[PDB]
């Protein structure tokens, strides 16, 4: 269970790429108080694809535990920082055209029972393309992450200084041509398994 | 002469791409206000290398206008909303190990003669990656683009409120690790030629 009792950040990578075990992903910029960054390279077209896939066949949602799941989980790790144990494991979210979601904070309110093991950091990755819309915007911040295959937008708000948290407000742009796959790997503060 | 006399931004792409004549640009990322962007896929890894031999081969500064600058630019006119007639001309800077460009202003100060015709927005192309540093940073929005290839940053001061054209303070970061290539286009409020 993670301690910020004494500002710092989880997200600790330095330089331009982060060398994990099995993919060099790359770091476009850098947002760094709330920290927001977007990488590149973090999943391959054919990681992508069969992520999308996976959703799909377990329609006809969090994705079931495989080998490719594993694998992703261990690389999304390293760059998080943080143990895939504390991950809640890969959900794949869809939009079809005229759907969104609107602005809002990922760690759950205070009163509520998950916030027990509260999360502390979330990293979304853009499964595909999308043709006009679906951007990942930050209204208190007023920056927005444009969705892109293979890239994804870390952000973290485990932060002290609640004003810091509460500007990691965001969502998901309205998608007005095309469609928006997305995958999203959220950390809990302690173990989640 | 361009004429800011009623907030808008001179670039108004909409969107996840730029549609130009002989390139999709990616939009991946906007800090809005002042008007950040970081665009990708801007240019292709051999228009990348031939700038840089184009450095190299006139060094033994501004390139010389030939057929890859002239299309060059035309693309880039395309992407910063502005005619080409208002850019200097591509400007290719190198760094290598132990060298920076801190922090400062693009548009020159005001009881300068340059500022005659002053400078209203900036494109910086990354002609190569850079093995450690080298990040395109803005201190007063504590917001860092890291370097590259055929990536850039996009940038304007156009505003009439000076205090959001002076946040579009920025700098080069030292490299620490290889070396830095990078092409740049500043755009004038009037015809350059
Ligand atoms: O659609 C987006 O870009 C944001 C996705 C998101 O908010 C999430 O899945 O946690
Ligand atoms: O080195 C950088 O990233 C910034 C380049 C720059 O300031 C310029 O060429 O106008
Ligand atoms: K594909
Ligand atoms: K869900
Ligand atoms: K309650
Ligand atoms: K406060
Ligand atoms: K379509
Ligand atoms: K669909
Ligand atoms: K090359
Ligand atoms: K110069
Ligand atoms: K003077
Ligand atoms: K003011
Ligand atoms: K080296
Ligand atoms: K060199």
């Amino acid at each position: 269970t993670n301690n910020n009792q004494i500002e710092q950040t989880i997200f600790d990578h330095k330089g331009n790429v982060i060398k994990t075990e099995d993919r060099e992903i790359q770091i476009i910029s850098k947002f760094e108080e709330p920290l927001i960054v977007v990488l590149g390279n973090v999943l391959s077209d054919e990681e992508c694809d069969e992520l999308i896939e996976l959703s799909k066949s377990k329609l006809a949602a969090f994705l079931d535990d495989n080998e490719l799941t594993a694998k992703i989980e261990k690389r999304i790790s390293s760059i998080m920082n943080v143990p895939a144990s504390h991950g809640e494991g890969l959900h794949i979210l869809n939009y079809e055209v005229d759907q969104q979601y609107k602005a809002h904070y990922d760690y759950f309110a205070e009163h509520s029972r998950s916030a027990a093991n509260n999360r502390i950091s979330t990293l979304v990755m853009y499964l595909n393309d999308v043709e006009e819309g679906g951007e990942t915007f930050f209204p208190k911040l007023n920056l927005s992450v444009h969705p892109r295959k293979g890239m994804a937008v870390y952000f973290e708000y485990f932060y002290q200084d609640q004003s810091l948290n509460e500007l990691t407000l965001h969502g998901g742009a309205p998608v007005t041509k095309g469609e928006k796959w997305i995958a999203t790997q959220w950390v809990r503060r302690g173990t989640y398994k």
